[PDB]
C-alpha cells in the first residue's frame, strides 16, 4: 500500500512563536495537511511523522552553527501544530501511525524509515510538510534514489520563501517524476 | 579518536530468567565488559550502547524467537557493572542509547552519523552474541570502512563453536585486532 | 519473478591453477551452480554476476591477501559450464555483471537500485565463499529487507566446518530458505 | 585531503549539438573548470569524474556524448590514468547513488569535498544533499558550476550556502565573500 510522511509540522517550524519559524505560508496548509492525514489515514495508508530532534549545546551537530536553537528535546517546540496535533493524541498510539525522530533534513538520513516501509512493502510515498525546499526536498531525493514512487500533497506543503517553494514543485515534477496531488490524493494537472 | 560499541548486554540476553538468554558464557564476560567499558570512557571514547529493541507484526524475528528485549520491560535493563556505568554516565556527551531492530548496531540507526560528526575511524566491539550481533556489526563497520578492534574477553556466544568462527572471521577476512580487557593487542 | 546472485565463481577462486583457489570442494559444484543458474534464466529470473575486481593501494584485502582477480586477466573469467552460460546470454537484459572491490554484493554497487527498479523481493545466493561474500551479501540482503534463498550444493567453503556455520547462520538466525538445484526447499 | 568531483560536464550536456544540451551557460565555465580542476590535481586532491551513463530524450549513451569538454578532457588526456584520478558511470543525478565513492573516500579518509560540472540545481544538488548526509564538508566551485536557467542556479547555489554550510570557492579554491 502506500505511506504518508509528515514532515516537521511543529510549533518551532510553524507557530508565529516558533523559535525557527516558516510563519504565516506554513500557518496557511494547517488545514489542508491535517484533512489529507485523516483521508490517508481512512484509507489504510501507514503515517509517520518525521520530526527534527535537537538538544542543547550539540556541537558536533551540522546546523549548531548555521541556526539558532530549535526543536528541542522534551520542549513544545516539537509539539505538532494544529489538527495534526489532535489527531495524534487520538490515534498516535495506532500501529499505523509512528513518531520518528531525525537529525537531518531528509526523513530518510540516519532513521529505520525505509527499513519500515520495505517491511510493509510500501512503493509510494506522500510527502507532506515544511519546509519545501529542504525536509521535503531532501526526503524526496532520498526516496527518489531509494526508487520509491513519489507523491506530493501541494497544498500541503509549504516554505518560508514563495519563489522556492516553487523551485521545489518543478524539481519534483520535472526531475524526480513525483505526482502533484491535492488534499483528496487526486492527481493535478 | 575512538568508540566503543556495546552491544545487547540485556537481563533478556544474559541473566538466568531472561526471556532469550545466552546463560552463562554470556555471564561470564560480565566483569571484563564493565571492566574494559570504564576504561575506554577513561581514555576519552565515545561510548555507544545499541540496544535490541521490540514492541510490531512486521519484524522478521518475529517468526523466529519468543518475545524479549521489550520496550520498557526491565528486560531492556543493561546487565550487571556495565548497567552502574550507564546509571553514572549517562548524561555524559560521550555516551549514548541508540535503540536498535536489527543485529547491525548500523541497520536503520544513525550510529554511522554520529561517528563521523566525530571523525571516529575505529570501532571496538564488546557484547553479545558475537556471531549474531557482533558480527553483523563489524562486516557493516568494515563496508563503511571503520578499523575494527574486538574485545575477546568482552564478547560471548551461546556456541563456542560460533565464537571461534567469528572471531576467525574478524582476524582473517576483516583484519581487525583482537584485544584484551586492557585494550592490548593479543597475539 | 526472483533474482539470483551469482558470487566470484572465477578461476583464481576455483580452478586448480587460482592465484587464491578454494580448491577441490569449489570445483565439486560446477555442475550444481550452473545448472541453477540456467533454471533460474529459463524460468524469467533475473542474474546477477558479482566479481571481485583488483586492479590499488588502499584496498583493504591489500594486506591481508596476495593479488588475485586483477582486471584484463583469465583469472576474472567464469569457471566451467557458467562462463559458457556468460558467452551465450551474457548480451540479455535480464543478465548482470557488476566488478565489486568488498566481499558483499551490496557494498558500493547498484545491486539494490537494480533490484528494486525491478520490484524484487526474493534474492537467490548461489557462488563462493560461503562464510566470506556469500555470507556478507547474506547480511546486506537481510538488512535491506529481501527474503532470502541459499542455493545448498551450488555454495561451497574452503573448510567444510566454516560452510557449516554459514548455513546454519542463514537458516535460523537470517530465515533463510535452503533450496536445491532444482529451486525445491530442502528438509 | 580533499577530493575534487567532476559533475557530467562532457559533450551531451555542454556542446552545441549534444543531446539534452544546456548550451551557452555550460560553455561558459570551460576555462574555470579545467583551470580549477589542474590546481585541484597539483595540490594533491583525488580527481573524480563521475559520468552519466545510459543503455528526457536519449542521452550520454555507453558514444561521442561521453568525451569530456574543452580543456579539461585535455587534463584526463595528460593525467586519466594516475592512481589520483578516476572515472565513475553513474546512474542517478546523484555521485554517490548505486557508486562507490563513498567507500573511495573514506578509503583516503576525506573530510572535504569540493563540487563542479553540471547541472547546479540537478546532478550538483543531488551530490552536494548526498554528501552533507554522508558527513562531508563541502566546497562548491561558483564558477565551474552551471544551469539551463539562472534562477535555478541561484536556488541551488543560496541552498548550498544557508542550508548546507557549504563553503563557496572561486577558481583559485578561494572563499568568496
Ligand atoms: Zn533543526
Ligand atoms: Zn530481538
Ligand atoms: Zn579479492
Ligand atoms: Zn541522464
Amino acid at each position: 500500500t502506500k505511506a504518508l510522511i509528515s514532515i516537521d509540522y511543529t510549533e518551532d517550524f510553524v507557530a508565529d512563536s516558533g523559535k525557527l519559524t516558516a510563519g504565516a505560508p506554513a500557518q496557511a496548509i494547517s488545514d489542508a495537511i491535517s484533512k489529507v492525514t485523516r483521508l490517508a489515514f481512512e484509507r489504510g495508508d501507514y503515517i509517520f511523522f518525521t520530526i527534527d530532534a535537537h538538544e542543547e549545546n550539540d556541537c558536533f551537530h551540522p546546523e549548531s552553527k548555521l541556526f539558532p536553537p530549535h526543536n528541542l528535546i522534551g520542549t513544545s517546540g516539537r509539539n505538532l501544530y494544529g489538527d495534526l496535533g489532535i489527531f495524534y493524541q487520538e490515534h498516535g498510539s495506532d500501529s499505523r501511525v509512528f513518531w520518528m525522530d531525525k537529525r537531518h533534513y531528509s526523513a530518510f538520513s540516519g532513521t529505520d524509515l525505509d527499513i519500515r516501509l520495505r517491511e510493509r512493502r510500501v512503493s509510494t510515498v506522500i510527502l507532506t510538510g515544511v519546509l519545501t525546499d529542504i525536509c521535503v526536498l531532501h526526503t524526496a531525493i532520498d526516496a527518489y534514489n531509494l526508487g520509491y514512487d513519489i507523491e506530493i500533497v501541494k497544498p500541503a506543503v509549504a516554505s518560508i520563501w514563495p519563489e522556492n517553494h516553487q523551485f521545489a514543485l518543478g524539481h519534483f515534477k520535472n526531475t524526480l517524476g513525483a505526482k502533484l496531488v491535492d488534499e483528496n490524493l487526486n492527481e493535478l494537472f
